[PDB]
């Protein structure tokens, strides 16, 4: 089971995805190519099924063009 | 112009950026986002192209987890 700050991280990375993936040019499936992962696993992320660790939310950052504190403070300040 | 030593601090600079953004989940676009300007001014201080001052060492530090002093000794004193 996710803390309730994990399921808010997942929550603000969710919603990131759904705003920038058309000016990104991603999908569902291209996204989890760019990770070197499977489909459903990214999407596990993104709803709140598996939580976020450094590794995913560094990649996902990266690849969203976005700062990991816009999604997961926590693992920003700790990345840190 | 920038002086030999405004170069080395660059180099010294895009050093830690090539070892850390992956980690960190660093991206032009954020680290520009974060200090107020364009990817390619960033870039142009990673490159030694623009110099660097004390408000955006102090930044780039923050950004990059290290102190000013591993890029920039001169700085370092200014901020201090």
């Amino acid at each position: 089971s996710l803390t309730q700050e994990q399921l808010e991280d997942a929550r603000r990375l969710k919603a990131i995805w759904e705003k920038k993936k058309n000016e990104l040019g991603l999908s569902y499936e291209s996204v989890a190519d760019k990770m070197g992962m499977g489909q459903s696993a990214v999407a596990a992320l993104f709803n709140g099924i598996n939580a976020l660790n450094a590794y995913n939310a560094a990649l996902l950052a990266k690849i969203l063009k976005v700062s990991v504190e816009e999604f997961s403070p926590s693992i920003a300040r700790e990345i840190r």
